């Protein structure tokens, strides 16, 4: 109790004093926040991800599948979910299961975007967690592993199931193959596990053209009354694909018959459609408010688009434009004698492997000239590169080739010749180097100007400053060329990208060009054609690869190709769940969404106060110049060891673009861990909770007394019950006279600590004791007028709380009449949080926390 502590003789610091109250203040503020575990995510704030988040991570025991278009954050919003639910204390154990080769991609994700440290589990730290525990599974609250390694054994699967996940997360669900009369020994572990863990969410793929009755086998696994039956979802998504097609018509600037009309009057099962419904359709003034309250109404009654998230490249706006440049150069004569060569040695090889030589010239000449051989003085590329490079100086470049190999002796000749500065990016690099060089890459204008990659890494960091993209050749299939463009093709770039192919006239690249862009049309637009038609034209395709001597046959495969593009591109546009693409990008309510987020992250005060918080602590806190502090510790540190600080020192950024840009440092938000674990040592220790001060002010008595009390208003409740959205520990302030008058209402605390100042350690000790007997007797004084601060703390809190929980129980009690998907388990839920939280309201209390005397004198 801190007047024990200051009448006992203990007296800490006014500027600590300051601190504390100011942390008190910000922690309040900041847990009511609306968006709450939606800002300190390493992302862009992209609408269409934000939305999801929202909707599922707000949500108790979320059972989602997430079927997002590839490239479209399923990973991303996965995340999200889980930075919430986290936070919120919805959730504390967590078990991600991925396919092994992917286990590294997620650690580095949930670490480095949403702070979380999953511990990986193989046969190895499963051994020794045996010993640790009864159930191994419990020594970790955050575990990654694989579903061969949970399959392993009986024994195993059955510790899983028992360690009492709160969430579960399950990527690439598209391989459990499922039949309604033989399920793979693969999906009947994941429903055993879906059955244990009462949040999942599934991230899965619907490719190759088919519908959403693909899905079933999934969605049967998140709700297994809502799907019960094949049969039934297949008849039902038969006769719902009409209204999808009548709102196809609408929107898209159709007349709409009264015959057509009265199927979306069947969906929505009401009586009063037709006013609002002909408004949308005449086009009179407000036919764009009569559509929106008009398709909104029909999602609700959408029978899988609560519980199934798929957001198409079409129904998402921000992507940048993506415009072609070829160049046809000159086979220079030293490759026509080394591919001959390979031709006469190239007696038994498949055509396969045949055209798998053809297709890099440079890497051939390295086999029949030896290696090393001088390919980069005569090869035309290296020529049209060096001179684009010189011509755009202030540009950054991405350049793409197939082999490391390439990269790095291209690195060398932009350097030894041009003084071009180029980083080389490839994936033999461990992770620290690719830092450093997307680091270097990132340097707005003394940097790199090229980052020379090799086969691009599997969707890693955003180079958002990046807009052109160099083919130094082209993969043979087309899932990879699209994927070299996916590092630039993301939501959140600088402009529009520009790719440069040069390619070698007469070869199997010049073959390539023409079937990418002619017949596929891969390179300016996403449609994803090219793996089906590259399937139905194998054959064909190789043999004019291996041979590209042989043109004849070849302009009308590219025709051919074409047509069987623009009729795959047909069919899809026509299978577009329009609905269910609006209900997932979350429409006009999710970009606003996305501008509040985007509003919050001026946040001055989180700054000053972070590096008030640091340089308390005792950080130093060196400034290196480019929007990025440096933050090492010190002889004059607080605490033995910081929860994140180590003595190498770690990078720390408070802007969200830097961020994305620099991925080796620590994005600062009210959210990071280093704020949080900060706040929580202040205002967990004692010290800053009791000081004395002087005033100097000529216009009192001398030896006046002020108190400044620092009361608390505090509910008990487990962190699950989230009673920090509405009273969190909130600061009273009181500045009390000799008579118990406040004066705090009238002065503001930084200008009143500003015009105060301390005392040496001897004078103020027995100064206290000077007045013990009258501040002493100060404090009564405020202790009946607390109770009626405290009261109206909690009035307002139950008030808050009672308001927004009964209206998310009504908006699920409305849905559950129009909806098949909302589950028994959410509605209870709701009324037994509501409840809790009233009365863990009803027993709030209040605390003196801080308590600084105040001395006037005039000397
Ligand atoms: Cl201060
Ligand atoms: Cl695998
Ligand atoms: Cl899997
Ligand atoms: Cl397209
Ligand atoms: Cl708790």
């Amino acid at each position: 109790k801190p007047q024990d502590r200051l009448f006992a003789g203990q007296i800490d610091r006014m500027d600590r004093f300051a601190l504390r109250y100011r942390a008190r203040k910000y922690s309040s503020e900041q847990f009511r926040m609306p968006y709450s575990g939606l800002r300190g995510q390493r992302t862009s704030l992209i609408p269409h991800q934000l939305n999801i988040a929202h909707d599922v991570g707000r949500r108790h025991a979320p059972r989602v599948l997430l079927a997002d278009e590839v490239g479209l954050g399923k990973t991303i919003e996965a995340g999200m979910i889980l930075h919430q639910q986290l936070l919120s204390g919805a959730a504390e154990r967590v078990l991600i299961i991925v396919p092994e080769t992917l286990q590294h991609q997620w650690l580095v994700e949930m670490l480095r975007r949403f702070n979380l440290r999953f511990a990986l589990f193989d046969d190895e730290r499963y051994a020794e967690a045996q010993h640790d525990a009864y159930n191994p599974f419990d020594t970790e609250q955050l575990v990654i592993c694989s579903l061969d390694f949970a399959r392993r054994s009986k024994q195993r699967l059955e510790h899983l199931c028992e360690a009492e996940w709160d969430l579960l997360v399950v990527d690439e669900a598209h391989h459990l193959v499922w039949s309604e009369d033989a399920p793979s020994r693969e999906y009947q572990a994941i429903e055993q596990l879906a059955e244990h863990v009462p949040g999942v969410l599934l991230l899965t793929a619907t490719p190759e053209q088919l519908g959403m009755e693909s899905h079933f086998a999934r969605l049967r696994l998140l709700d297994p009354n809502r799907f019960h039956d094949f049969a039934q979802f297949v008849e039902e998504q038969k006769n719902y694909r009409p209204v999808a097609d009548a709102v196809a018509m609408l929107l898209a600037g159709n007349k709409l018959s009264n015959d057509e009309l009265n199927m979306l009057g069947e969906m929505i099962g009401e009586q009063d459609i037709e006013p609002l419904l002909q408004a949308a359709n005449s086009d009179s003034e407000d036919a764009q408010s009569a559509r929106q309250e008009l398709v909104s109404m029909l999602m609700d009654r959408h029978g899988t688009s609560r519980v199934l998230f798929r957001n198409t490249r079409n129904g998402v706006k921000g992507f940048p434009k993506r415009e072609l440049h070829t160049i046809k150069l000159p086979l220079p004569t030293q490759y026509q004698t080394a591919i001959k060569v390979s031709g006469i040695m190239g007696a038994r090889k498949s055509a396969e492997d045949r055209a798998r030589d053809m297709l890099y010239p440079e890497r051939i000449y390295q086999e029949f000239e030896g290696d090393n051989a001088t390919w980069w003085n005569f090869d035309p590329r290296v020529e049209w590169l060096m001179g684009y490079l010189t011509s755009h100086r202030s540009q950054k470049v991405l350049v793409i080739c197939a082999k490391a190999a390439t990269a790095l002796q291209l690195e060398q000749v932009l350097r030894e010749r041009e003084g071009i500065r180029a980083a080389v990016f490839h994936e033999g690099m461990s992770i620290i180097e690719r830092d450093r060089a997307a680091a270097w890459f990132a340097e707005e204008d003394t940097g790199a100007q090229v980052l020379l990659c090799s086969e691009i890494g599997s969707e890693g960091r955003n180079f958002q400053f990046a807009s052109h993209m160099v083919m130094f050749d082209l993969p043979f299939n087309p899932d990879l060329l699209e994927q070299r463009i996916g590092r630039l093709d993301r939501i959140g770039q600088a402009h529009d990208i520009q790719i440069h192919v040069p390619y070698l006239e007469k070869t199997a690249q010049s073959v390539l060009v023409r079937w990418y862009h002619e017949g596929l049309d891969a390179f300016e637009h996403t449609c994803p054609t090219g793996r089906t038609i590259y399937d139905s034209v194998y054959n064909d395709l190789i043999n004019y690869l291996a041979s590209p001597d042989q043109t004849e046959g070849f302009d009308d495969l590219i025709k051919n190709c074409r047509e069987q593009h623009e009729a795959l591109k047909a069919q899809l546009e026509q299978g577009r769940d329009r609905l269910l693409e609006i209900h997932s990008n979350g429409g006009e309510k999710a970009q606003a969404l996305a501008e509040s987020i985007e509003e919050q992250d001026d946040d001055t005060n989180l700054i000053a106060f972070a590096m008030n918080l640091f340089d308390i602590i005792g950080i130093n806190q060196d400034d290196r110049g480019d929007n990025m502090i440096v933050l090492t510790p010190s002889d004059h540190m607080l605490v033995p060891d910081f929860p994140g600080l180590s003595e190498d020192g770690i990078t720390i950024t408070f802007d969200r673009e830097v961020a994305l840009a620099r991925e080796d440092a620590q994005f600062i938000t009210w959210e990071h861990p280093l704020i949080r674990n900060g706040l929580d040592l202040i205002l967990s220790g004692d010290t800053g909770s009791s000081t004395i001060s002087l005033l100097k002010n000529k216009a009192l008595p001398v030896g006046t007394l002020l108190v400044e009390l620092i009361y608390v208003v505090e509910a008990q409740a487990p962190k699950q019950l989230q009673l920090n959205r509405f009273l969190p520990p909130t600061p009273v302030r009181m500045l009390l006279d000799k008579n118990g008058n406040n004066l705090a209402a009238q002065v503001e605390f930084e200008t009143f600590n500003r015009q105060l100042n301390a005392v040496n350690r001897h004078t103020g000790s027995k100064l206290v004791n000077a007045v013990q007997q009258d501040v002493h007797a100060i404090l009564q004084l405020g202790e009946a007028q607390i109770e009626k601060s405290a009261r109206a703390l909690i009035d307002a809190a139950r008030n808050e709380a009672d308001e927004k929980l009964s209206a998310e129980l009504s908006r699920l009690e409305a849905l559950r009449a129009v909806n098949p998907n909302i589950r028994d388990d959410e509605l209870t839920a709701i009324e037994s949080n509501r409840q809790q939280v009233m009365e863990s309201l009803d027993q709030a209390g209040w605390r003196l926390d801080a308590l600084r005397l105040i001395v006037v004198t005039h000397q």
